[PDB]
């Protein structure tokens, strides 16, 4: 009935989520006690106006320097409106904001009042402000004095040919073409770094770049020097940047004078995610060996200031390193990451099913887990300063929670004390478990032997005794699914149905020979991987085998399609969010044309033409192989607007299905995007997904 | 020169403002101690966007159940956007708010989640909610279940005659007239009690309330079984509200269910302000006797809710009760204003120049100041719990500042110590110091003899030496200058001139005989005693008599326009908004008739006729007889939509004045009222303002 | 407009003689509409006397124009009478319309009251028009 | 048809009408310039 549903889904997406987190400074008391303040950012879904808030809220925490006296609350939430990038001074005593009020203004806050603000607009010096966490960032100096972000580039003026003048500019050239960097990345084409002086108000524009190249992530440098910068190659033209970490890049640093760039890494690789230590004295980066997948694992690298020396702290793990490390495959280092002593570094990734924290010695390079053992669950770090930890954690049947922690030290990690500050309300109508499966001889390659694979199991506890299942395969396909809260599998659990999701072999958090297995092998790996683990969980748990239903998106809709076209007898039901069918007629439209050959067996190379026996061999690869023997009822979502995988792939099935008179739904949003985030197109798409699952269940 | 009164402009108009307070729950740590957060709202002007911004600031006090151990700030400013009404459950769990975002919203936050949000445009049971302070409130329930707010009554639906239907509502009365409140309460017809259920959802109108009044000021009565409430009496029309505390109310309880309104007061003068007790046995509110004067002094009376017994707790002061008392002139009291026994009352009140604190013991009557002696100063009083009051004291030259304090016990609350939450620097380019003035013989009138007046005077520090004189007298002209930061005044002094401020005998703070003296005689009385003040000043401090200048609003430009015209060879300069020029032809325009008939001398009564004797009377109290005899340089603001004073009164001077060729300016805002509050119509009045005084002077 | 004014006085004088009045943007006040018209000379006209700039207010004047305003005779009104104004009128400001609604309301008697908030002294408006027409039309029936 | 009007020349070459007269341009105090 959808009046249950909706009141599920109600009682569901009231719970929030954190964004983000920052440390105040330290206070001293007359009587001898030490507190400071933590600074949280929340978002949360609003179904009466359709909107995702943001609120603010503070808590206080009392320490003796090495543990924790007390922690509480201090005030109610407020939600602000028209922030898009913030920072706090390293004094802590100044606060920048980025705002969009439609105009962009530039403000400085100062204890009780607002000490300046500057239209970035009326200047006329560049473009927009960048605030995506690709290129954006907001920076402060040493000395407190300047100011150092990144906007658009300026384009010069253009008129008409026949245009009135009153009794300089270029004529013919308004409709230009300039090309952006892909998906969620629309009108971004070349930013440039900013500079603005706080006593003055003069911006300046930085020269030295290279003028083939794109910087963003940059910082100040030691002494305010310089500014170094990531610039990505752009030449001869741009590939996708959203998660994909498989794009040429260097590290440079140019002098704040006109002068010529440096560079301090290798031009032939990928790197990304540079801090700097709180000495001042060396830098650690991400570095990634090879070009060919989108996903894979990293090497932490290190970099020293005066010695000029570089050096590898961290390797490429092949299988496993010990029982609780498998590999770096976190895009993005904390903003805070350094240890106070600025020896050591903190950071997450995944391992296996679940989400860690690691800490990794610089000096010598060994790595220790500070979450192992357990039952399971997933951690996200959010800040670090003066070796005080602000964490959040979350499971598959608990909403997240944030708690603080103090570092221990060298030689101790393993005996952390965590402090709650704040705690949320368990569903304990879901029980969740970990499956290990292993391929069959037959399914199995010459050249990584052994692999085996995992999924995650989640059912009603205290059920009474046939219930169906729905399996999900993620997409990526170098991805995985950890045991975090998940909103949709938890709406589907609570119903009254048991989720299985797939991390077949070729996800993230497996070592890099999982990885490295995979492309080449499309459409008859992971489809097997999927079948076994399915049959698999129903000899074993004993469910309903009469009620299987299978739900995907982008390559789980691959997998989907697969599925059903090859194994018509086993589905009841179908759900798919913007699928990709036709692998040789997706090059011409996507933004990663390296996508399709790199997963259908071939090198990628620009300035190529179409091959009679490439394109045979991804045809070979599609799932519009076996429309004609698809039995299962489907329904499909797409966006219109959508430019990572074009919304004609999954109407040719469409087509080729209602040509047969095969029983299909198809829901069309015209403004929508990929991700389909918006409110109320997720909102509709998950009520009617779980409307047709019910219904042919 | 105009960029360096520019940036001085900036400079002052950096400073922000307090508007209100509240406490949060007591909190008791693990060591002992015994800590409070303190919420504060600032409001801030901004000249890049133009807008009055208004932010939130969270404090921290450390106290050991009498005393103020320690006190701190407890994180950043958050600026707010859409919030119109707020408060804290009395628990301190859970918070209501309104918000516009245009709809209507209210919202229901606890902890770090939006618990409820209701849509109150959807259910149309109402028109837009109320959020002044006249009549706008927002309570909460005993039980913490049910909101009490007021809204605005529901109009029936209409259609034009010639409608088109496919192939009920009344036909021709979309264009009825529904009287208003007048200024300020534009489309504020007749306002309505409404009731939310928190957890059920459904809203309800109360019945019961009289046909002929309009409710506000609600709150719950002792064990949630109706509500009291305020009514005005709105028959045969509605007169002005705004700064008027004139208008015949009485005070009403109503039960929950369908049952007649019971009468508390008496239903023939102003009652306003009921508050109850914390131990919910006992309400004050605040009663003026009669209804001539707009603004006078009140009592203060108190009523048993057992034994239903009306006393009279502080009562009318004649002159001087003692030296630091002088009676009632505030129109409201502050939300929480009951001690922690139920036994005393804190306020704030005016005191000849000044603003101070005062308690009240409803037991005795005796009346105790909390802040006598010293030069001077404002203080006011945001709100008190527990015996814990929070407080904003600001000086002509120092900014407002925020400090809190306890109460001392019964008998020694002169003992009470400030502990300073925020401070701003100080000014010391600014001295200010009082002058008292004694009215020669000949200005005396037999009714009432021995009064005298008091003006305020603001100069350059360390000045080298002929400086030249601004004279302000206030409104009203039943109002005060009170030594607070005052804006203008302050620029005035450090741009090089010296601020004469008049309070004349009439004024708020000096007894109720200077208030009931003015009344039929103004033109004469009001116009000398600020020529013998500006004569007197000029002989003693030894100014440039031959620069001195004049400036006013409202009244006070009434004022002005007297002094160029009976004393032509004296001022220099004047400036003037919105003056009254022609007492006769105001009453058929202004939206209180009443004032200019008693203020002539007569008393109003409804359904009056024109008389010859009343009009000429009427006639020789304005400035404009003395029109052709002006010679001073004029420069006249004007705002088009103004209902308290309709600009063509000074049209007409404009034009008697231009038909006789003297050097007069015309600024007219279109969309501007009767206070000129807007950010850039108040920046461009003020800079041009002073732009001509400096010009001319 | 004048004609209105005229319909003033005829149920002021002559309150036994009409059953029904409907006016459109009426002249109740001559002494206050002199400050807020634009055209000032047409009241000293109309009154008796010359006009000229850079006048000043007189007693005998102002009393000869409020002699003979409609207004002396709101007392007398038994007649019933619906009103229709223009808010953004400048020939003749609509407060003089609004005095004579709370002189006759504030005794007690039949008044209807319309108020167009951008209509202008001519309610040349086709919906202003029509709905002031058919109103009129209404209340004559109505009332006879 | 107080003011308006639109006349042809004998000619046939020019025209002739009445406009509003040009009022000179204003900006305010605080106005933010281009760098
Ligand atoms: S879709 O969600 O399967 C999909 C496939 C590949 C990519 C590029 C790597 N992030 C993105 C989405
Ligand atoms: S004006 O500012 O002199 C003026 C006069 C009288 C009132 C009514 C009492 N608040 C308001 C403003
Ligand atoms: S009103 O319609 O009676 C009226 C009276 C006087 C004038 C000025 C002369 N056209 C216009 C309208």
């Amino acid at each position: 009935e959808p009046e249950e549903a909706a009141a599920l889904y109600r009682g569901l997406s009231r719970q929030p989520a954190l964004s983000a987190a920052c440390l105040g400074p330290e206070v001293t008391t007359q009587y001898g006690g030490r507190y400071r303040t933590v600074h949280t950012e929340w978002t949360q879904r609003d179904l009466e106006r359709m909107e995702n808030i943001r609120f603010c809220r503070q808590y206080l925490v009392f320490h003796d320097g090495d543990s924790v006296v007390f922690a509480g609350p201090a005030g109610n939430s407020v939600e602000t409106r028209g922030e898009l990038l913030s920072r706090e001074s390293p004094s802590g005593t100044m606060k920048a904001v980025l705002r969009k009020a439609e105009k962009q203004f530039l403000e400085v806050w100062e204890k009780n009042r607002k000490l300046k603000s500057f239209n970035l607009s009326a200047l006329e010096k560049h473009g927009p402000v960048y605030e995506d966490d690709c290129f954006g960032c907001l920076s402060w100096s040493h000395s407190e004095t300047h100011l150092l972000y990144v906007a658009d580039k300026k384009r010069p003026k253009a008129e008409s040919f026949f245009q009135t003048k009153a009794l300089q500019a270029i004529k013919g050239d308004q409709f230009l073409f300039y090309e952006d960097w892909g998906e969620n990345m629309v009108s971004k084409s070349t930013p440039v770094l900013c500079v603005l002086d706080i006593e003055s108000g003069n911006i300046s524009v930085l020269e030295g770049v290279p003028e083939s190249v794109s910087p963003g992530q940059a910082f100040w440098a030691p002494g305010d020097t310089g500014v170094v910068f990531v610039g990505w190659w752009h030449e001869p033209f741009r590939l996708g940047i959203r998660f994909c970490t498989n794009r040429r890049s260097a590290l440079y640093y140019v002098d704040l004078t006109g002068g010529k760039c440096e560079l301090l890494s290798d031009e032939s690789v990928a790197v990304t995610s540079p801090r700097l230590s709180p000495d001042q004295c060396r830098i650690v980066y991400l570095r990634f060996p090879s070009l060919v997948p989108h996903q894979q694992c990293g090497q932490l690298c290190l970099y020293d200031w005066y010695t000029r020396v570089t050096s590898v702290v961290v390797d490429i793990v092949p299988r496993q390193l010990g029982e609780d490390f498998s590999g770096i495959y976190c895009s993005l280092l904390p903003l805070g990451c350094w240890s106070a002593d600025s020896q050591r570094v903190v950071f997450d990734s995944p391992q296996r099913s679940r989400q860690d924290l690691f800490a990794v010695d610089t000096q010598m390079g060994s790595v220790t887990s500070l979450t192992a053992g357990g039952s399971g669950g997933s951690w996200k770090l959010l800040t670090i300063d003066r070796d005080l930890m602000v964490v959040q954690f979350s499971t598959p049947s608990v909403p997240p929670s944030l708690k603080v922690g103090f570092l221990p030290p060298a030689g101790k990690e393993q005996a952390v004390s965590w402090v709650s500050l704040e705690e949320a309300e368990p569903f304990p109508d879901i029980s969740w478990s970990i499956r290990v499966l292993q391929p069959p001889p037959q399914q199995e390659h010459v050249q990584y032997a052994g692999l085996d694979f995992e999924a995650i199991l989640l059912q009603p506890s205290n059920s009474p005794t046939q219930v169906p299942m729905v399996v999900m395969p993620h997409g990526g396909p170098h991805s995985s699914f950890v045991t975090a809260w998940m909103l949709f599998p938890a709406m589907l659990c609570k119903m009254g149905f048991a989720v299985l999701l797939v991390n077949y072999r070729g996800s993230t958090g497996f070592g890099q020979d999982s990885i490295l297995s995979l492309p080449g092998n499309v459409g008859h790996q992971d489809v097997k991987d999927v079948q076994f683990a399915v049959e698999q969980v129903l000899q074993e748990e004993h469910f309903d085998a009469g009620r299987v239903a299978l739900m995907g998106g982008s390559h789980g809709g691959f997998l989907s399609c697969h599925l059903i076209g090859q194994y018509p007898e086993t589905y009841s039901a179908c759900v798919v969010r913007n699928p990709v069918i036709n692998i040789a007629s997706m090059m011409g439209s996507t933004d990663i044309p390296d996508w399709c050959m790199v997963e259908a067996g071939f090198s990628y190379s620009s300035d190529c033409l179409p091959d009679l026996s490439v394109w045979a061999a991804m045809l070979d690869k599609s799932p519009i192989k076996y429309a004609p023997q698809v039995k299962t009822p489907l329904l499909l979502m797409l966006g219109q607007e959508d430019r990572r995988v074009p919304f004609k792939q999954g109407m040719e099935y469409y087509r080729v299905l209602k040509a047969r008179n095969v029983p299909v739904r198809l829901l069309l949003y015209p403004k929508s995007t990929h991700a389909l985030s918006e409110v109320e197109v997720e909102s509709d798409s998950f009520m009617n997904a779980v409307l047709w699952l019910c219904t042919h269940l």
